[PDB]
């Protein structure tokens, strides 16, 4: 019933490039996916107390979250673009994994889901 501390966003000994397509990924993925309508249940790690949601992390032990993704990207977390393509892989699939089929949270990561994958067939060749 108790929260996780968050997911790491900065560790100084993790190496660090700054790629055009992990720029893609804050300028173009992130930004979009954030401003949208359904963005705000994603912009911060689920607060399972608030929320009295005690059993979400028992079912998820890799949580993920855009706030956390966001704050990645803007300290230059990744090496690469599928590092952060897999944390939004992993956001909606715990949203998929704990709710159930037309919930409200599962429509608005569905959304989300289809914007961020237009996106990513447009990232761009790694130069
Ligand atoms: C600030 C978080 O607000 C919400 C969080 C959830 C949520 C998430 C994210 N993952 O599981 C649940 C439940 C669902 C809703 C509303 C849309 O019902 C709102």
């Amino acid at each position: 019933s108790m929260n996780p501390p968050p997911p790491e966003t900065s560790n100084p000994n993790k190496p660090k490039r700054q790629t055009n397509q992990l720029q893609y990924l804050l300028r173009v993925v992130l930004k979009t996916l954030w401003k949208h309508q359904f963005a705000w249940p994603f912009q911060q790690p689920v607060d399972a107390v608030k929320l009295n949601l005690p059993d979400y992390y028992k079912i998820i032990k890799t949580p993920m979250d855009m706030g956390t993704i966001k704050k990645r990207l803007e300290n230059n977390y990744y090496w690469n673009a599928q590092e952060c393509i897999q944390d939004f892989n992993t956001m909606f699939t715990n949203c998929y994994i704990y709710n159930k089929p037309g919930d409200d949270i599962v429509l608005m990561a569905e959304a989300l889901e289809k914007l961020f994958l237009q996106k990513i067939n447009e990232l761009p060749t790694e130069e």
